[PDB]
């Protein structure tokens, strides 16, 4: 299966956390591919700037809806409003995360709960709401995760917990859809440190390492969802990408596929 | 391992009105440890404490309540500490009731699983850390194969167990760097012979259930030895494949 830019054109896609960083870049890449896009985040203005830019890039359609993913009601309403704005949905890209900084964990349960709600729970709510439209178009769901969602890393405990949660939930669902013959693909993207403006401000001091370009990253995530791959791995270190996979788990799940 | 290690240690066991938690309480009792057990069933906790005294526990008390209530969770540990005069080991074992079903739209079960199976464990840990640091204690987190590998019919449950791994494994990293001498043991359990589990998987999961009595003992031992991870499954193949050598290498390299 070879990826082609043509694959995306009459495709209707949603991109959360697209006002900046990787989400923003994906919006542009999709626009350059001339697809319908509905970007969301909290900041209304910065979102207007990305939409206009998308149209200039050739976006077949570019809209936005501002709101906070801390409120599950907005999460639901968004998928509906975004759906009618483009008359369908063929790909759901969950990319948003709550503001996260690097710190030792002490007693901030508030941040832990907020992380689980925004980084994990809303992805589930968003999925439930978009599944129907996705089943209709045999869509695809792309869940943006991190290396800290596959391995343990100090200073990002709450963040790591939410990303690990995504793997457990969405990987389990993937198996359910397989037997329930549900034609919706789920792509888990495991990313390493990326040169995002937010990432840089929070990384200088703890995560001492090379940061991959956000533009390439955003494209790799998109191509993975298009090829309907179960997982995408993108990091600046080839030695990390070499050890990040876990064949034992794949084998064990095969041996278990024979409930 | 030496049973003398627990000879008179102060231990908290959650979800101990039945199943694995109950067996752990009894093992601790026969070892002469001080034990405080919790769950929602007052009537049942009364019975476990009674048996614990019978088995030879240095001391045994219970405090009933639901871990869906974070305030109760926080206050429970402080009162448990007052009951034994401190704390040496915190065993987080409880989980919200979970049956096997495909995931449709039961957002309630997903959130409740995250709240009870994961968030309450964090609240409990935050409240017990002061006392655990005083005695260079240990935290024992009970998980499952479904917390290391994906499995259908238990999406919400699996999500919460994976979360425990990410959170507690990250904290362990911080503690070694921060000089926090409190061990964290994650227990990866295969199917266990508990009453609720045996009835929940009836006619669905076809695997040999390991004995809860032996399971409870290994969790204790692993906690006493301050082992980062305990793997317990009746199958030799599952025990081997459940490990992640790539992750251990990658992490050692990072640290
Ligand atoms: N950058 C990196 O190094 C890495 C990033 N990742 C993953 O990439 C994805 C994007 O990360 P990145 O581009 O760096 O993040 P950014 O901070 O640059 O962008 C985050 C987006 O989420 C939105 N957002 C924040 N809080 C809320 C709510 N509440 C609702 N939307 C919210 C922001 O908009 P607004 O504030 O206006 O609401 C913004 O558009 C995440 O899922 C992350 O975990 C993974 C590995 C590394
Ligand atoms: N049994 C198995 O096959 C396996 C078990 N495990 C793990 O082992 C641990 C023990 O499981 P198991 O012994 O089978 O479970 P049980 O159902 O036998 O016991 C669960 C305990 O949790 C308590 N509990 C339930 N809801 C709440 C709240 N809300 C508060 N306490 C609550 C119950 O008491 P009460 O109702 O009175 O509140 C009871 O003491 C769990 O962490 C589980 O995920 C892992 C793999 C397999
Ligand atoms: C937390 C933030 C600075 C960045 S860094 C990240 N994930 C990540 C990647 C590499 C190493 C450790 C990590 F945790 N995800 C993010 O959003
Ligand atoms: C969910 C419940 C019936 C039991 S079963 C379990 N873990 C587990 C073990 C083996 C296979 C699938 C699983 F999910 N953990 C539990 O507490």
């Amino acid at each position: 299966e070879e990826f082609r830019p043509e694959m995306l054109q009459g495709k209707k896609v949603i991109v959360t956390g697209a006002s900046k960083g990787i989400g923003r870049e994906m919006a542009y890449h999709l626009a350059k591919m001339g697809a319908h896009v509905v970007v969301t985040a909290r900041s209304k203005e910065t979102l207007q700037k990305v939409v206009s830019h998308c149209l200039e890039l050739g976006a077949a359609s570019a809209h936005y809806i501002a709101g906070t993913m801390e409120d599950m009601t907005f999460a639901e309403q968004f998928v509906a409003q975004a759906g009618k704005l483009m008359g369908g949905l063929d790909m759901l890209i969950l990319n948003h995360i709550t503001n996260t900084s690097l710190n030792l964990f002490h007693d901030d349960i508030h941040h832990v709960r907020k992380s689980m709600e925004v980084n994990f729970l809303s992805y589930v709510v968003l999925t439930v709401a978009a599944l129907p439209m996705l089943k209709q178009s045999n869509g695809s769901i792309v869940v943006v995760s991190s290396l800290a969602g596959k391995v343990a890393y100090p200073m990002v405990a709450a963040y790591s917990a939410s990303k690990f949660a995504l793997d457990g939930f969405f990987s389990s669902i993937r198996k359910e859809y397989s037997v329930s013959r549900v034609n919706v693909s789920i792509t888990l993207c495991v990313l390493g440190l990326i040169d995002t403006e937010t990432a840089m401000k929070a990384v200088s001091g703890i995560v001492h390492m090379q940061a991959a370009p956000k533009e390439e990253c955003a494209l790799e995530i998109i191509k993975g969802g298009a090829l309907r791959q179960e997982e995408v791995y993108y990091d600046s270190s080839l030695w990390t990408t070499l050890l990040i996979r876990n064949p034992s788990r794949k084998i064990l799940e095969f041996l278990y596929s024979t409930y």
